[PDB]
Order: structure tokens, then C-alpha cells, then sequence
């Protein structure tokens, strides 16, 4: 077990991060957040007539529109793969209590029996190769940072200039400080450079849940959310328990007294964590160029834009295999850290910085108020941290890790069960070089698309495919997973970033095609996550700028879903059945007001010039900036609002900085 030390919230270390101000001390002292999101301004999540609108919506429509994914998990028909009832929650009120994150799933990795290192030593070499290349050619470019992004841990300053001082001083003595950590002087850099420190628990909120109608009596059973307690946590999955949080709304018919219409539970309380940036500066400064690298040197498996972007790569394929990933974060191996740091150093990457990683990569955490009468438990010991808490959200390069080991285990498994004889062209580390290059160049029969956990796969004429069918079959059975690092199933109802690949009768990659999910659109409408906090002059702080945009963008967006317009029918209809009015004109006017609001926000798009400057994708990024923090990469935005969203960082300081960090 070995508890990760449970220091009281009160601690000087707890202070050193925070600016010891308003939001700082408050966040230290923060109570459990709760509150209906103003799901539309002038419209919370709680309106009962709108709740009946959900009622008609998910009921009458799922009724009319049952899912069309086949046995293989490959998709046909309407292309629905999902209950519409995932709307049906307190989508402003979280399902409570909450999990307590572990410190070591290593035994949990020994339960899923996830491997402690290489399968074959060849595989080791493979690891070393992906590492070899992700740690290879570099063309540094100026770093950039979100405007209005709170410094979070440490100080929680909203000021950009804070982030400036932090990141720049980090550019100045990350060497000295990472050395201090190598010297073990964690708190010295942590209290002078204020580098590193801790994570702060926050929430992702699953907007939906797998509500399941009961034919025999109409029960609406959302998927249960098994979660750890503090003991299951500190005793790395050892003691403690795994358990659903209460889904009930009557507990707010209790507490809030709020009326409880059918099927309306409460959104899942997934938990991200914030953390110090000064080390994330080197992270973006390289990875973002590395992002650009693989997107340039390769893309292919890597480029992510239009469904077209992907589809074109796909229908090509004789065979295609959407992936399905178990708890994507927690499962990341620490021996993987071992090889990371290994070949970092082997390839001259800066040992102090390497120490900086391992610091962050096992950085101490903190729990706020997971339930009322819970948390405010400081965790870990920033003097000898040892956490194996899995992929903490504070890193942005975690995506690199996911995309990594996933692509690994994918391709590997393809060797394992489709192309072992072909491993013969993988004679060594250099062979792994030409190869991996070529595979991310795609000049291979076995194939993939990848983005963190989400991924797919591909195959062709040439002497390897039938085993692809086989491995396909086994995984489709899922009866045993060959993967010793992950529980990777096929996703029945598989998709890639909401690109729901469709199949026809032939069920082929060349058959039917991706669609932008329309149910997902419904989510965008009604089951997203955040409110805006309208009580601020600038929307830059606001979680969710301009929803009306998505309205207009809808065909341009998820009109990729064939049945699109019928969805329009249903929405407008059900709204006339709801508030008895024009959600049409409603949302139109919301769009108009979006243009109004943005109008003063924007200059070069002179007055209300029109929205022609913004890509429909960037339009998606403007109704939805938020996924840019966990979907869109930064460069994607057109430079205008890109800068409205982001601010530049000096190329030079970062340059020489990398020159230090890089083996030159
Ligand atoms: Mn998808």
C-alpha cells in the first residue's frame, strides 16, 4: 500500500505555490463547487420545461432513432451509437460523492497485469526507438501561452505577466533548479524559482452517462461510476473501495428542494488536476515543435482536422480498426519514465531537466472538497515524491504519452499477431528508425491513425492482412487481451474524435464513411459542461464564448451526419413542444448576439464585418475554445482570435533555453 503522505491542507508548501492572495488562499481553502451552469445565458441547467424538452428529446427520438452499429462495432444505418438519454442528468449538478486518486496503480497494472517493461527486448528497442525519434530532430519556434489562463498551481494568478516571470526565470535557471532537485533541493527552486510543487484536483464533468431504458418497466440506468476512496487511493488500490457516487436528484429535491423529473441524475465528476507551468514551458517549447514535427515529418497518423483529413487516408484501407482504450491516464508505466529519462540522457537531454520531468511526472497532489465534508487533504511529499498517480492533467504533453504507448502497443500488437515475420525488417534500432519513419509515413500494410487514446488502424493487399483479420477477431471477442500495458478493446460503436466511421453492407473502410456526430451536437447544445460566469466585462475569462456560432455552423459542422436535417426537425419541433417557441430564432439571435459581443472584441475584422475571416473549424473553436485545451492543438486557430485567445512568447529565450535543454 504505502500511503502517499496525507499532509494537512495547511502547510507552508501549500502556501509556496499559491500567491497567498484572494484566489490563492481561497483555492487552498476551497469548498466543494456546485451550481447549475447557466447552460445558456439567461438559462441555467435547471429549467423544468426544458427538462421536459429533454424528456421528449431523448425519449421520442431514441425511440425514432435506434443506433446502427454492427456486431463488429463497425457502424451502419442512421449511424447512431448512443442513447440520447445521456442528456438526462443534472447537467449543472454533479453526481456526488467523488473518487480519491491513487499514488500507484502499479499493482493495478499488475491486475490488468500491465507489463513492467518490454515484452520482447526487441520491443524494448522499439520503445527506445519511438523515444529515439520523439527525441530527435528539432526546429525550435517561439513558445505561446493562453491569455487569461490562470497560473493555477502555483500562484493561481490570472495575469499573463506572472506566467511570464515564471517561465522566463525558468528559462534562466531551470538548469540550476533541476540540478537542485537532482541535489534534492526541491523546495529551494520551489520557493525561489517556485518550480514544480503540486497538483490541485479539479473536475472534468462527463456531460452524459450511459442511461439505459428498460423495455419491461422504463428504468433509466446511467452507467455506474465506480470510484476510489481515500484509502483505496493511498493504499495504491490496496485498501479502500470502489463505488458509485450518488446519482440521485431527489437528494437535491432533498437539499436544494429542486424538483426531480425522470431520468435526470447528475453529471459525472471526472477529476483533472492543475499544476506548475515553469516546467511546462520547456514542454510546449519542444513538444509543440515536435507536434509540428510529426505533423510535418509524418502527419498521416497524426494530422487532425477535417473528417476529410482522415477519411481520405482511410477509405484507402482494405481494413480499418478503431481502437478502444482503458483508463487512459492512470495506466502510464513508470518504467516507461525510466526508459524516457534513460534515452533522454543517452541522447544528451539535460539531466536537470530530466529531473524536472520526473519531478512533475511523480509530482505531489492535493484534494479539495470531493464531497462536502471531504478532502482538503494535501498529498505527497515534495521532498521525496514517489507518486505513480498516472497521467496528471497538468501536463499538456501527456497527449504525447498517450499517443505514444497507444501507437506502440497498437503497432506492436500488429507485429504480435499480424506481422511477426515482418519484424525481420526490424533488425535493430536503426531499422526501427527507417521503419518508424516509414510507418508514420505509412508506407506499410499494417496501419493506424492516432491521437492520445483515440485511434484507428488500417490494412491492404500484401502478405500480412489475414492475421489482421485474426487479431481483429480476437480483440472483437475481447475474451483475452494480448496487450500487457493496456486493456485495449475494440470500441463497439467506435469513432475517432467524433468522426464516426460508417460502413455499408460491404462493411469496408472504402465503404461508408465518417460523420460528425449529431448526438454530440446535441451535447454541444445541452450536455457540454461549463457555465460562462456572465458577470464579467470580458468573455475571455468565460468558459464558453459563443454557442450561437455552432448553431449556424451546424450543417457545416455535424451536417456530416446524413440524417442531420431530421435532427433539425426534431429540435425545433421539440422546442415548440417545450417553450413553445422558435429555438430557431432563439439561437439565431444568440448567434447574432455572439457577433455583437465579439464585434467589439475584434478590431481587424472591422466592425461587424462578418465571420468570413474564421474557418468553420475555427468557428468550432469559437463556439468551443475549450476543447483546444484537450482536443485542438494551439496552432489550429486562425491567428486573429488565436491571439485573442493566446499570447506570444519570445522565440529567443526559449531558443537558447532549448539549446541548453536539447543535447545542444
Ligand atoms: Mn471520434
Amino acid at each position: 500500500p504505502r500511503r502517499a503522505p496525507a499532509f494537512p491542507l495547511s502547510d507552508i508548501k501549500a502556501q509556496m505555490l499559491f500567491a497567498n492572495n484572494i484566489k490563492a488562499q481561497q483555492a487552498s481553502k476551497r469548498s466543494f463547487k456546485e451550481g447549475a451552469i447557466e447552460t445558456y445565458e439567461g438559462l441555467l441547467s435547471v429549467d423544468p420545461r426544458f427538462l421536459s424538452f429533454k424528456n421528449e428529446l431523448s425519449r421520442y427520438l431514441t425511440d425514432h432513432f435506434p443506433a446502427n452499429v454492427d456486431e463488429y462495432g463497425r457502424v451502419y444505418g442512421n449511424g447512431v451509437r448512443t442513447n440520447f438519454f445521456g442528456m438526462r442528468h443534472m447537467n449543472g449538478f454533479p453526481m456526488i460523492p467523488a473518487t480519491w486518486p491513487l499514488a500507484s496503480n502499479l499493482k493495478k497494472r499488475a491486475d490488468a497485469d500491465l507489463a513492467d517493461g518490454p515484452v520482447s527486448e526487441r520491443d524494448n528497442l522499439l520503445f527506445r526507438a519511438a523515444v529515439r525519434l520523439m527525441f530527435s530532430d528539432l526546429e525550435p519556434v517561439p513558445l505561446k501561452i493562453r491569455k487569461g489562463s490562470s497560473t493555477c498551481i502555483p500562484y493561481f494568478s490570472n495575469d499573463m505577466g506572472t506566467k511570464i516571470e515564471i517561465a522566463e526565470r525558468a528559462l534562466e535557471k531551470a538548469e540550476e533548479a533541476g540540478n537542485l532537485m537532482l541535489q534534492g533541493k526541491f523546495d529551494d527552486a520551489y520557493q525561489l524559482h517556485q518550480m514544480g510543487g503540486a497538483y490541485y484536483v479539479v473536475y472534468r464533468a462527463q456531460s452524459t452517462d450511459a442511461i439505459t431504458l428498460d423495455p419491461k418497466t422504463g428504468k433509466f440506468v446511467s452507467k455506474d461510476r465506480m470510484v476510489a476512496d481515500f484509502e483505496y487511493a493511498v493504499t495504491g488500490g490496496e485498501q479502500g473501495s470502489l463505488f458509485a457516487a450518488s446519482k440521485d436528484a431527489s437528494r437535491l429535491k432533498e437539499q436544494y428542494g429542486i424538483d426531480v423529473p425522470d431520468g435526470f441524475f447528475c453529471e459525472r465528476r471526472r477529476t483533472a488536476m492543475g499544476g506548475p507551468f515553469a516546467l511546462n514551458a520547456p514542454i510546449m517549447a519542444v513538444a509543440q515543435p515536435v507536434r509540428n514535427k510529426i505533423y510535418s515529418k509524418y502527419a498521416y497518423t497524426f494530422h487532425h482536422t477535417t473528417r476529410l483529413n482522415k477519411e481520405e487516408k482511410v477509405k484507402e484501407w482494405s481494413l480499418c480498426v478503431a481502437t478502444d482504450v482503458s483508463d487512459h491516464d492512470t495506466f502510464w508505466p513508470g518504467w516507461l519514465r525510466d526508459l524516457i529519462c534513460d534515452e533522454l540522457l543517452n541522447m544528451g537531454y539535460a539531466p536537470w531537466w530530466v529531473k524536472l520531468f520526473e519531478t512533475s511526472l511523480k509530482l505531489p497532489v492535493y484534494v479539495g472538497a470531493p464531497a462536502p465534508e471531504q478532502g482538503h487533504t494535501l498529498l505527497g511529499d515534495p521532498s521525496n515524491p514517489d507518486l505513480e498517480v498516472g497521467l496528471s492533467s497538468g501536463q499538456g504533453a501527456t497527449d504525447l504519452m498517450g499517443t505514444l504507448l497507444m501507437s506502440i502497443t497498437y503497432l506492436v500488437m500488429q507485429l504480435d499477431h499480424t506481422a511477426p515475420h515482418l519484424n525481420s525488417r526490424i533488425k535493430d534500432m536503426p531499422s526501427a528508425c527507417r521503419f518508424l519513419d516509414s510507418y508514420w509515413q505509412g508506407h506499410e500494410e499494417i496501419r493506424q491513425i492516432s491521437k492520445s487514446d483515440d485511434a484507428m488502424l488500417g490494412w491492404t493487399k500484401g502478405r500480412a492482412l489475414v492475421g489482421g483479420h485474426r487479431l481483429f477477431e480476437m480483440l472483437k471477442e475481447g475474451k483475452v487481451n494480448p496487450s500487457p500495458y493496456m486493456k485495449i478493446s475494440y470500441e463497439h460503436g467506435g469513432a475517432f474524435l467524433g468522426d464516426i466511421l460508417l460502413y455499408d453492407s460491404r462493411r469496408e473502410p472504402g465503404s461508408a464513411i465518417f460523420v460528425g456526430n449529431i448526438n454530440s451536437m446535441l451535447n454541444n447544445q445541452f450536455s457540454p459542461e461549463y457555465g460562462v460566469q456572465s458577470g464579467v466585462r470580458d468573455r475571455s475569462k468565460r468558459k464558453r464564448p459563443f454557442p450561437g456560432l455552432a448553431w449556424a455552423s451546424m450543417k457545416d459542422t455535424y451536417g456530416a451526419c446524413p440524417i442531420y436535417s431530421d435532427v433539425l426537425e426534431a429540435i425545433e419541433r421539440c422546442w415548440w413542444n417545450a417553450f413553445g417557441e422558435s429555438y430557431r430564432a432563439y439561437r439565431e439571435d444568440m448567434l447574432k448576439r455572439d457577433t455583437l459581443e465579439l464585434s467589439r472584441y475584434v478590431a481587424s475584422m472591422a466592425r461587424q464585418a462578418g465571420l468570413a475571416e474564421l474557418t468553420p473549424i475555427d468557428l468550432e473553436v469559437l463556439a468551443d475554445p475549450n476543447k483546444l485545451q484537450y482536443k485542438w492543438t494551439e496552432a489550429d486557430v486562425s491567428a486573429n482570435i488565436h491571439e485573442v485567445l493566446m499570447h506570444g512568447v519570445s522565440v529567443e529565450k526559449t531558443e537558447r533555453f532549448l539549446r541548453s535543454v536539447m543535447p545542444r
